[PDB]
């Protein structure tokens, strides 16, 4: 069995994980990380197998490093992300209906419009700006908390709350331990936005509580289902949006292709999600001795699935390092796969469709205007700054 002292949460790897990914894939289907006592998977075949096989690889012992068999969770674990069937089934089906295609139809014209207002206002002021702060961060914060229906107070908690959650899936290293004094306040705030009386009458929050009225979920589940939205719903889309913007800023032919066919927006965003893989890793825990990639994972031990690695595995993807909207990215594991696969993907895509359409409407060409800067995180590939210069027609 290949065994390694590689630390996937070291600051150098988080800054640039592409060499670790390629070594993981090259070493074997399964690599034992001695540092953490887990089994790493980097190739698509095994990452796909592990994601779908919920019977062998459970989530309820936690999908971070931390094993809830023994360790105290930093918060009450997610009743979606960290629940197996049957407990998973009810809250899943509620979000699945609420965030599904049909349901989102009603928000499309609003979100297109908000995107056009954000872009018009930005462009009236500057032709050069940061795509992170001015676009990728700014647009989800305009539309998404409003669609959930939380109030305006404490909205500055959304990004740190998400950040901390994604960090907290990794080891108790400095990125988690620096977050840990501010947890109580961060948690205090989020719980407070999940109550029925904190939410507007019509948003996703409202609809979650309406599902509880019908007995789809309990009144005890209702706030934690809202909480999933406020953990997973913001940071991921910001980083997905910074990735596709960075890609278009770096790929003038691909930008022209979008401008020729605006219906390419959905597939543009999915290709960014494959190529960037905003969520890089998750854990599962083996329920039995299970054989994957030629290796036996003992009952009770954790696997580490490298989504980013699988999404650039050349066994599944031709020339994987390339961002190409010509590629069919369908089958990427950037949203996961099987019963836990991202229930917010219709939201992500509509966001990208709105923003991309607004941008392409006004912007002849786009380039990188300055150094790019990452924001380090144990689990989430985060962008801090993407300076861009746009040329108006
Ligand atoms: C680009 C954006 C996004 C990425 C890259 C992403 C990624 C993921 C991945 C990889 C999973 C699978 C978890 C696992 O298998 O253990 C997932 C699940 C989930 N995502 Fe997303 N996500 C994104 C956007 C969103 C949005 C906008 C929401 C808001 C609705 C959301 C809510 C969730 C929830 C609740 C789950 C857990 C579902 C379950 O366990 O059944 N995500 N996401
Ligand atoms: C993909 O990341 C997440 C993170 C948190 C949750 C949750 O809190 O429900 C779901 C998905």
């Amino acid at each position: 069995l290949p065994v390694s002292d590689a630390d996937p949460f070291a600051l150098d790897v988080l800054q640039d994980p592409l060499p670790f990914q390629a070594n993981l894939r090259d070493a074997g289907p399964v690599v034992y990380l001695r540092r953490y006592d887990v089994f790493a998977l980097g190739r698509y075949e095994q990452v796909h197998a592990a994601l779908t096989d919920w019977q062998s690889f459970q989530s309820a012992a936690g999908v971070g490093l931390s094993n809830f068999r023994y360790e105290t969770p930093w918060r009450p674990p997610s009743i979606l992300l960290e629940a197996d069937p049957p407990h998973h089934d009810a809250p899943r089906a509620v979000l699945s209906k609420i965030l599904g295609p049909r349901a989102l139809q009603k928000l499309r014209a609003a979100w297109i419009q908000d995107a056009e207002a954000l872009v018009d206002q930005l462009l009236a002021n500057t032709t050069e700006f940061d795509a992170v702060t001015d676009l990728a961060a700014a647009f989800p914060l305009r539309v998404f908390p409003d669609a959930v229906g939380i109030p305006d107070a404490g909205r500055e908690n959304l990004l740190p709350y998400g950040d901390h959650a994604f960090n907290a899936f990794g080891p108790a290293n400095g990125l988690v331990e620096k977050g840990a004094p501010r947890v109580a306040e961060l948690s205090g705030w989020v719980n407070a936005q999940c109550a029925r009386d904190a939410l507007t009458g019509d948003g996703f929050g409202a609809q979650i509580w309406a599902a509880a009225d019908r007995g789809d979920i309990t009144y005890e589940q209702a706030p934690l289902v809202v909480r999933s939205l406020l953990t997973a719903g913001v940071d991921t889309t910001v980083n997905g949006l910074a990735a596709v913007l960075y890609a278009f800023a770096t790929h003038p032919d691909q930008w022209a292709r979008l401008r020729e066919n605006r219906t390419l927006a959905r597939t543009a965003f999915d290709e960014a999600v494959r190529w960037e893989s905003p969520v890089q890793t998750f854990f599962r825990t083996a329920t039995r001795d299970t054989e994957i990639g030629g290796a036996t994972i003992p009952d009770g031990k954790k696997i580490l699935m490298f989504l980013g690695a699988a999404n650039r595995d050349p066994r599944r993807w031709e020339n994987p390092e390339v961002f190409d909207l010509g590629r069919n990215p369908s089958g990427h594991v950037g949203y996961g796969m099987g019963i836990h696969q991202c229930v917010g993907q219709h939201v992500a895509r509509l966001e990208s469709e709105a923003l991309l359409t607004a941008l392409a409407s006004r912007v002849h060409s786009l380039e990188i205007a300055g150094p790019v800067h990452r924001h380090l995180n144990n689990t989430l590939r985060s962008w801090e700054s993407v300076p861009v210069k746009v040329r108006l027609p």
